[PDB]
């Protein structure tokens, strides 16, 4: 078979660019994927997903020791499957706010604004929110609301009104600064990928698709600084493939980088380092790598909160699940999300609070030693946020072995803006335990109430982990006047014909939200400047 177009990652983005450039009869695609189909129901499950973390469902990466974290090292983990990391993530769909989506054009890339991702989402999106200017209800991907079995959800978003955090609504709308349920990417309380939605039965049957899956791309390959092909191992043998239009890497955050520099693309001293050719001397491939971090408030009730206690785990559960996909199961605990301006400027919310209706304690919170079957106990969660941080770190090669895992390094607390404003909101956060609907729930807290800065800073730095949304490894932006960026407006890597990059390493900078949004965005631009190339 001879092909148009290899794409690298049947992840998030590249299922996208796939199923939309065979749209048209002549133009030949290969999606190259290194886990196999997403067959683990399992990770379908909305309330117990999570047991598939730390399978072959996930690339199992952890970042390099955290100076700024007391010198934890983050537990990073990455899709591994056809759909990457939307198969294996809450599936919440959380895409920011205009001024996100408005500020990729304001750092260089021309046409990447909100009201070209407004078009998008109309396309993207399959919600009861829509039809509006604001939402599709037409669209590939289906969303519905978080399923919950308690009514004290009611009470977190009143709390949030009543300390004055903003309004109960569609963050995603009118108003960002709003609490709202949050939807997820679930069908009947079953996790449906854009990978699913995109590469339906009639799209793998077009006779110009190829989907491989259980290979691994280890390098791409040019003539000149022409990428023509791949090589790819599939089963314990390799194969050079072959494109004669393009190569599009869409192997996400971690790994997008990764390829590029084990290919010649990147900075001139660390490829030279490893006696690497340097086809492209691109010094931003692997910089500007960025993520968020949450910090989980924790409060025990002494009030019960009506069926919050369950075990989604049980083998009844799942059980239910499969039978008849209701149950136990169903329920994963963060239902809510709320947008903050904790300095009341409206600039652009500098928060993010997600709502729990359990406490999340483990039990080793000093502030929880004394009480009895913590588990059993009623309570609420409030994890923050810092939606826009300062710091910015690196994806660097470890090796030109292509199976040795990269070192990732966010670079987490680096800049020094981001503790100062982190502790602020938790502070700004904690308001909500006074309000006449969460003071009856709030008994003990961690941390504590009346903690001090310290206290609240050695928190952090122990306690907050990442939220999963590593962006920023191959930054899309003004290749002309730019040194540090890598990919241009239409997606091609300087200094070389012939290959784009669209998935989360273009993004030059996480969202109001969460990243997997945005990333589908990406796919459905990539397809469009494509197809108006050709
Ligand atoms: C645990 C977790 C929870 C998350 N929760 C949410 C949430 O609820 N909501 C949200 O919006 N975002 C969430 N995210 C983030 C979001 O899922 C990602 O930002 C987004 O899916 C990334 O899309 P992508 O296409 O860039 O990469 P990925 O989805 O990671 O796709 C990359 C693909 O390329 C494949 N690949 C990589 N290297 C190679 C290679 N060399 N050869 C062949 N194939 C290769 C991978 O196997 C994978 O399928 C979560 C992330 C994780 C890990």
């Amino acid at each position: 078979k001879k092909f148009d177009f290899i794409i690298v990652g049947a992840g998030t983005a590249g299922p996208v660019i796939a199923s939309r450039l065979t749209e048209k009869e002549h133009i030949n695609v290969l999606l190259l994927e290194a886990g196999g189909e997403n067959t683990n129901e399992l990770s379908r499950i909305p309330g117990a997903f999570f047991k598939v973390l730390g399978t072959d469902y996930d690339w199992t990466y952890s970042s390099v020791e955290q100076t700024g974290l007391n010198n934890r090292s983050i537990y990073s983990p990455s899709g591994k499957v056809v759909g990457g990391s939307s198969a294996i993530n809450v599936g919440v769909w959380v895409r920011g706010t205009k001024e996100d989506y408005d500020s990729w054009e304001a750092q260089g890339a021309k046409g990447w604004n909100f009201s070209k991702a407004l078009e998008m989402f109309q396309k993207i999106e399959q919600t009861n929110l829509g039809p509006s200017k604001y939402h599709g209800d037409k669209g590939k991907v289906k969303l519905t609301d978080s399923s919950y079995p308690t009514p004290f959800v009611h009470t977190l978003l009143n709390g949030f009104k009543e300390a004055g955090f903003g309004e109960i609504g569609d963050y995603a709308g009118e108003n960002p600064y709003s609490i709202d349920i949050m939807q997820k990417i679930y069908e009947n309380n079953t996790r449906r990928t854009p990978a699913d939605s995109y590469l339906t039965e009639d799209v793998r049957a077009r006779e110009n698709l190829t989907i491989i899956t259980h290979a691994f791309v280890r390098k791409v390959l040019f003539e000149g600084t022409k990428a023509i092909g791949v090589e790819v191992e599939i089963d314990g043998q390799i194969q050079n493939m072959y494109a004669s239009k393009e190569i599009i890497l869409s192997a996400g955050t971690f790994n997008t980088p990764k390829l590029l520099k084990l290919s010649g693309v990147g900075p001139r001293e660390e490829l030279e380092k490893f006696g690497i050719p340097v086809i492209a001397n691109v010094p931003g491939v692997g910089e500007n790598l960025n993520d968020h971090l949450m910090f989980t408030l924790k409060f025990v009730s002494e009030k019960n909160i009506e069926d919050s206690i369950f075990n989604p785990l049980s083998d009844e559960a799942i059980d239910q699940w499969y039978k008849n996909k209701t149950g136990p199961s169903s329920y994963y605990p963060g239902v809510a999300s709320g947008f903050v301006s904790s300095d009341g400027t409206k600039t652009g919310a500098d928060f993010e609070l997600i709502f729990t209706y359990t406490h999340g304690a483990d039990g080793t919170e000093k502030e929880f030693a004394n009480i009895e079957d913590i588990q059993a106990q009623s309570g609420y969660s409030v994890t923050v946020i810092l939606l826009q941080p300062k710091s910015r770190g690196q994806l660097l090669l470890a090796s030109t072995n292509p199976y040795d895992a990269p070192l990732i390094n966010p670079r987490y607390f680096s800049d020094s803006s981001d503790m100062e404003r982190f502790i602020k909101g938790v502070r700004y956060t904690q308001k909500i335990t006074k309000t006449e609907s969460l003071e009856p729930y709030t008994y003990l807290a961690h941390p504590a109430l009346d903690a001090t800065d310290e206290i609240i800073e050695s928190l952090i730095r122990n306690e907050a982990s990442t939220v999963f949304h590593p962006v920023g490894t191959a930054r899309m932006g003004d290749v002309e006047n730019d040194s540090l960026a890598v990919v241009d407006s239409s997606l091609k890597v300087r200094g070389i014909q012939g290959l784009r990059v669209a998935d989360a390493s273009i993004i030059p900078a996480v969202n109001r939200g969460h990243t997997m949004a945005p990333v589908v965005y990406v796919g459905e631009m990539a397809s469009e400047i494509i197809i108006n190339d050709n």
